[PDB]
């Protein structure tokens, strides 16, 4: 027993995998998949039979760390072959352990008698494995509650919905390892640029009720479904979640989104801006607000003279002055950089104001209103849920630990003087790499410099395929991106 | 708790949003749209889940008011990146209003899955009205009539066109850009037409007009004829009289389900006052309108023996045509309605009322003692934003009644009375609104007729940008400009 003998399971997490085999054998459910998020956030893993779980909830599951040297199209970044002396060298194929958390079970409702876990990654030796996202979240999450804070945050999605034209599954489109596939063909579903339209809620909501329900049955507190601006432009929102279980339930949504899609021949995509025409880009604003651990009451409340607490206030300073070293976490796409611009609805600048979507960081609250919290308008839709809400975390807290301040509320953000935001990716991870003590200190020394090689060799692909004009934000999103992002995220 | 603190619900709002969460949880909905009209009478909002309503039945929901701040095709007409100090000064930034939703209009949409429907007031987050809410203004008007002692009664006499979708214009090179027209939408006629009122068109086209019936009846809604119009294809719908604001809202949810039924089985049902698809002619929105007593519910403008309209429906009627230029953009706001400001299509182009005749701007239909008696303001197009027609309707004749305006005299051949011209351009009606603009500024606000004017003026260079001035004359021919402006959407 892998799992007592090194006392991964808490007593919380014991009793609720008894009531989830009961679950199971109650249903007759014959596949249960047992996943984790790699470094872009997408979910990996295998599917097991009963039995295989039952034999999992005892000695995990063996699985290799293929995933984490691989980009998205499985280059080899880091050597597989060489057995390291591992934290210093990051190379070779060392197994690990997946170790299921029997308090993320949930059916799936649109596969056949099939329930779905997530699981952490742990050595063999039984420590956990220093790459793993999840684990990056919970550190933050455990740093947050030894300071007396419970995260709270609203997931606010915004995706395309299109319909499959062609699925792109013919030998020539293939590609190979290190070579991109060809992007699926897609048709919108409806104009755009008329925001909030009901007609256009009604119009695709032959697939969009499926898409709700499936959400709903999945548990995952569905809050609103919205048209978006843009053509086909959706938009999903969800009430507060806190820390783990919203990284998490993030996780879940994207994933069940796209899954339901695909099942019904349509294609929904977190890409931040595909390559298509008439397509805005999409964003992932992070509504967050921090409560006490006892008391479980908004400490951002402001005052009457207050736009947010003095907590809240050193919050939103700790988020700017980390948001371009955090630029990578929050927006790792190269594609995710499009959005870095004026006059589009996103933050182009380190600056907060209240109630003004122009800004990077916007104020929403009223004196006394527990409502009161920061809306971090940086993020793209494809970010990792756990590395974007445990940057969000690590920020804040540097803001409130150092008494940082944001400076003065910013009518007008555009045109304020303050920082810019890197506008490419290669920027983003050189501020990291030149502003690193946070990050290193927060995530790992050794998860840094795993993620800048490989984010710094998916820009050198990016770079020689497209050159460095196409970098620019107001250019036209490249074909290299397309065939990136628009498939898997 | 937003609602109690600011006193924006009354009693029977309270029950019936008791009644109203009974209803959803007793017919397991999993969806609630919450709606308003924006300046363009266009549904805008979000669905909730019965969660988030049910929080919404004390905090109400915020949104942006993006879309009061662009056009049809999102063209940034007012900065929304720079928050103004005063915001109905400077008419700039993005603020947050509370969609407050309003429990009496709870309706279950019969064709959607499970999702129920209402209203929202939009609010300041301070709690004061939101100055640019179309509702607002109806209610406003609403309650200045109330003050005088009277009731706006409406009967709502719609009439549209019914064409199957051949193309829905959904490849990426026809989604259009930010302040770009996208492609309209390709139809195709129902049926053949210039044979008015034949009962065989009625059942040509009634497998998905008896659907658009269903829905209305289910909705409530008192529908009152289903008729066929002189084009082909075009259709006319009729409701029993309503009151006020309810009669408003009915017309609004009345246009929004026409067209969602018509789309859900691949027809496309279109308010645009004249598309540009040979063989179809203008469709009006003709406002029936008469005034009772706040307490013994009595039509005030029933004549006597020797009148065509009682003194307060002469005085009502007069206020309807001296202030009919000034409030033309409010009842034809579109530009392609004014394809119907010409002289012989029983449609108005002056400013003149006659008894039971249909070239004249106000047609008088009464008889002595007839509870029917009423005024017929035949100047509105269908795609008019109902909240801003009827309260211009209320205004002006209001104002009518106040200064005891003599309609003149009943013109029996409306077409060639030497009566002031109604506006012939968009462009002439916001030039009339601005050079008149006493009434309308103090009963729908300064700050939205800045706001209204300045927007409209800017749709209008855009068309003339596209088309030129030669189009703009009533007769021409409908432009791609107002096809690709007004079809889809309206
Ligand atoms: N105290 C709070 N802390 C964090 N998030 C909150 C809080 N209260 C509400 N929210 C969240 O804020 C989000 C609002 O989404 P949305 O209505 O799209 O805002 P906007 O469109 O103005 O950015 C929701 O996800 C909701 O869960
Ligand atoms: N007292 C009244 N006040 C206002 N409208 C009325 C009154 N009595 C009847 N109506 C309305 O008059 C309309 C008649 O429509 P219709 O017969 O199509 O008019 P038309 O004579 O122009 O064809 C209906 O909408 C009906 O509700
Ligand atoms: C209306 S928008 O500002 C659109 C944002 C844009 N799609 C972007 O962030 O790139 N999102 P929201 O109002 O929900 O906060
Ligand atoms: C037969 S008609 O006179 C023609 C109306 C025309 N479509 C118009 O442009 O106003 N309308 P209605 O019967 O409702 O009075
Ligand atoms: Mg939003
Ligand atoms: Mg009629
Ligand atoms: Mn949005
Ligand atoms: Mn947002
Ligand atoms: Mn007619
Ligand atoms: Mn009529």
């Amino acid at each position: 027993d892998f799992i007592t003998k090194n006392n991964l399971w808490t007593n919380e997490q014991r009793d609720a995998a008894d009531k989830v085999l009961a679950e199971i054998d109650s249903l007759g459910l014959e596949m249960i998949r047992l996943s984790w998020a790699d470094q872009y956030g997408l979910l990996r893993g295998k599917s097991l039979t009963v039995a295989s779980l039952k034999s999992a909830f005892k000695e995990g599951s063996e699985v290799a760390i293929g995933p984490f040297f691989f980009d998205l199209v499985s280059s080899m970044v880091f050597n597989l072959f060489t057995t390291a002396g591992f934290e210093d060298e990051l190379s070779g194929n060392p197994t690990v352990v997946m170790v299921p958390d029997p308090t993320t079970f949930k059916v799936l409702p649109w596969a056949d008698k099939t329930g779905w876990m997530l699981a952490d990654l742990h050595w063999k030796s039984g420590e956990p494995f220093p790459l793993c996202p999840r684990g990056i979240m919970k550190k933050a999450v455990k740093s947050l509650s030894d300071e007396g804070y419970l995260f709270k945050c609203g997931i606010e999605l915004e995706w395309y919905l299109t319909k499959i034209v062609d699925r792109s599954l013919s030998p020539e489109s293939l590609g190979a390892p290190g070579v991109q596939p060809d992007a699926i063909q897609v048709q919108p579903v409806a104009q755009g640029y008329s925001v909030l339209l009901e007609h256009h809620l009604d119009q695709v909501d032959d697939i969009m009720s499926k898409v709700r329900k499936g959400l709903l049955e999945l548990n995952l507190p569905l809050r609103s479904i919205e048209d978006e601006w843009a053509p086909s432009q959706m938009e999903t929102t969800f009430d507060v979640m806190e820390g783990l279980e919203a990284a998490d339930a993030a996780l879940l949504i994207k994933s069940a989104i796209k899954q339901i899609c695909s099942r019904h021949g349509y294609h929904a995509t977190f890409m931040c801006k595909p390559a298509i025409n008439g397509f805005f880009a999409s964003g992932w604003h992070m509504h967050q607000s921090l409560v006490d651990k006892d008391t479980r009451k908004n400490l951002f409340i402001p005052s009457e003279g207050e736009v947010l607490s003095p907590l809240g206030r050193a919050y939103a300073g700790g988020l700017l002055a980390n948001g371009s070293a955090a630029s990578s976490f929050t927006t790792p796409t190269v594609n995710g950089y499009r959005r870095r611009q004026p006059y589009s609805l996103a933050p182009d600048r380190r600056a907060w104001a209240k109630d003004n979507k122009a800004a990077m960081v916007r104020v929403v609250s009223a004196t006394g209103d527990p409502a009161s919290r920061i809306e971090n308008r940086i993020g793209e839709p494809g970010a990792n849920p756990y590395l974007y809400m445990a940057s969000q975390i690590v920020s804040g807290l540097d803001g409130i630990k150092n008494k940082k301040d944001p400076g003065e509320l910013q009518e007008s953000p555009y045109d304020a003087q303050v920082p810019m935001l890197p506008t490419t990716l290669a920027e983003a991870l050189d501020a990291l790499e030149h502003d690193s003590e946070l990050f290193r200190s927060c995530f790992g020394d050794t998860f840094i410099k795993y993620w800048l090689q490989l984010r710094r060799s998916e820009w050198a692909r990016f770079l020689d395929a497209e050159g460095a004009e196409a970098a620019e934000p107001t250019g036209a999103v490249t074909q290299w991106e397309q065939k990136e992002y628009f498939n898997l995220l």
